DNA sequence: CCGACGTCGCATCAGC
DNA sequence: GCTGATGCGAG
DNA sequence: GTCGG
């Protein structure tokens, strides 16, 4: 942090502009990747010329750093911090089910605060009532006790319903993290292949009859999205939750595993290194490329593991997974 | 100079 | 009613 | 906005 904070938060700050105001997904992931890089950077950035020597931090951006070591603050921003239309687009974005798009027409009509949506239900989707009421719990972290807990209850009740089900709660979890955003359980049986009635309804129905899942953003024949609980003990009840829930065939399982248990970083390292060593990986399937480019079968695969053979990696332990 | 920067499931909107 | 686009939130 | 063909 403070080391160079002052310049990560005005980074994340023109980011979040971007996305919700500008629309410019693009230069969003521009400045989230400038941001990231130099949240990694060991020493107190001097200069903008100094930060441009890193990856993904260029002309514009060594400016704004030169002003901002210079000044302390960055005019462009504090103007938009200020700017009534603009700040208000920025902060409806941060209810669950409302992007850019619908904070935009909202913010043309009047409608600018929580209040203002509060009293607007009939304007809102059921998705964005969903996000409205519980705004406060979304934006909340869950320390992994609780993940515990929750996954204690997710693998009791799948297995409750058919023992030949097999599902993991991938994401960050996975990776030994101390708190998540939101719960992803990737969910198969033997029953359902590529080649290859009701899998993932009677999942959520029996999550849903034990009262864990309480909401349901969308639910079609392979993902859930919804929302979940952990039951009271007298004591404060828990936040709600954000959980999704995917059905993946049995033989794209740990090719599935492997892509959602990340990080971002560290399969975007695997893919280039599968790249050389002659294979492609995507989240589905690890196919080999032929001479000229040319992408064959997918390769049989039955656990995490027969991937890390197939491009002469160690099967890294899902710790050490951060790049 | 100029295009990639993932793509997809599902809910809902637009057009027919 | 049907089909395709667009919005959203996920790596 | 940055990078790179
Ligand atoms: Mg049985
Ligand atoms: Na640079
Ligand atoms: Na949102």
């Amino acid at each position: 942090e403070t080391l160079n904070g002052g310049i990560t938060d005005m980074l994340t700050e023109l980011a979040n502009f971007e996305k919700n105001v500008s629309q410019a997904i693009h230069k969003y992931n521009a400045y989230r990747k400038a941001a990231s890089v130099i949240a990694k950077y060991p020493h107190k950035i001097k200069s903008g010329a100094e930060a441009k020597k890193l990856p993904g931090v260029g002309t514009k951006i060594a400016e704004k750093i030169d002003e901002f070591l210079a000044t302390g603050k960055l005019r462009k921003l504090e103007k938009i911090r200020q700017d009534d239309t603009s700040s208000s687009i920025n902060f409806l974005t941060r209810v669950s089910g409302i992007g850019p798009s619908a904070a935009r027409k909202f913010v043309d009509e009047g409608i600018k605060t929580l209040e203002d949506l509060r009293k607007n239900e009939d304007k809102l989707n059921h998705h964005q009532r969903i996000g409205l009421k519980y705004f406060g719990d979304f934006e909340k972290r869950i320390p992994r006790e609780e993940m515990l807990q929750m996954q204690d209850i997710v693998l009791n009740e799948v297995k409750k319903v058919d023992s030949e089900y097999i599902a993991t709660v991938c994401g960050s979890f996975r990776r030994g993290a101390e708190s998540s955003g939101d719960m992803d359980v990737l969910l198969t049986h033997p029953s359902f292949t590529s080649e290859s009635q009701k899998l993932l309804h009677q999942v959520v129905e029996q999550l849903q009859k034990v009262h864990f899942i309480t909401d349901t953003l969308s639910k079609g024949e392979t993902k859930f999205m919804g929302v979940c609980q952990l039951p009271s003990k007298d004591e404060k009840e828990y936040p709600h939750r954000r959980i999704d829930i995917r059905l993946i065939p049995k033989d794209q399982y740990y090719c599935g595993v492997l892509y959602f248990t990340g990080s971002d970083i560290f399969n975007k390292n695997m893919r280039a290194h599968a790249l050389e060593k002659g294979f492609t990986i995507n989240e589905y399937t690890i196919r080999p490329l032929g001479v000229t480019g040319v992408a064959g079968e997918p390769l049989p695969v039955d656990s995490e593991k027969d991937i890390f053979d197939y491009i002469q990696w160690k099967y890294r332990e899902p710790k050490d997974r951060s790049e």
